[PDB]
């Protein structure tokens, strides 16, 4: 199992998802996403992510609170093409953006990303640099997953603490 993970039932909604020796990839062209089995509502939670050549050279996510289709929930994000860390929700289907950070994210480097939940408070970390501190009310609770955007891009040491 090259795919390093403490959570499992990973269930894809769309794209196209598989593992592979530097971990799990994810590809499409717009938003796609997986989800685990495991669900939460104030955690840590945090990955390796490296965004590859292809596609866009978007972005890829953390995603988490969210409901069982993907349809709602917030997601942290390294965006290569913008040159972002976003902390954004999807609320009835459709994103909209709480916070970002602007920074250069470079395709084929790997970055940590790391959110805290608590409550109504998240707290992202980029390479263990605190870079969002922020506030939103709308979910509490609700499945871990991972998404790309317009992205290639790969997931590694995916991990929950509660
Ligand atoms: O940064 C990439 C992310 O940006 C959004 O457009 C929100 O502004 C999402 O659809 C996408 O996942
Ligand atoms: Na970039």
């Amino acid at each position: 199992t090259p795919f390093m993970s403490n959570m499992t039932g990973w269930t894809t909604v769309n794209g196209t998802w598989a593992d592979t020796i530097e971990g799990k990839q994810g590809r499409s062209d717009g938003d796609s996403f997986i989800l685990s089995s495991a669900s939460g509502s104030d955690f840590t939670y945090e990955s390796d992510i490296t965004i590859k050549d292809g596609n866009g050279r978007g972005a890829g996510a953390l995603m988490f609170r969210s409901d069982k289709d993907a349809k709602n929930g917030y997601l942290a994000n390294v965006d290569a093409k913008h040159d972002l860390v976003k902390f954004f929700k999807f609320e009835n289907g459709a994103a909209s953006v709480i916070a970002e950070y602007k920074t250069p994210i470079d395709v084929n480097k790997k970055y940590h990303l790391k959110t805290e939940a608590e409550g109504d408070r998240f707290k992202i970390y980029l390479d263990d640099r605190l870079v969002i501190d922020a506030h939103d009310s709308v979910f509490s609770e609700g499945q871990f997953g991972l998404n790309v955007w317009d992205a290639t891009a790969v997931f590694q040491n995916v991990t929950k603490e509660s």
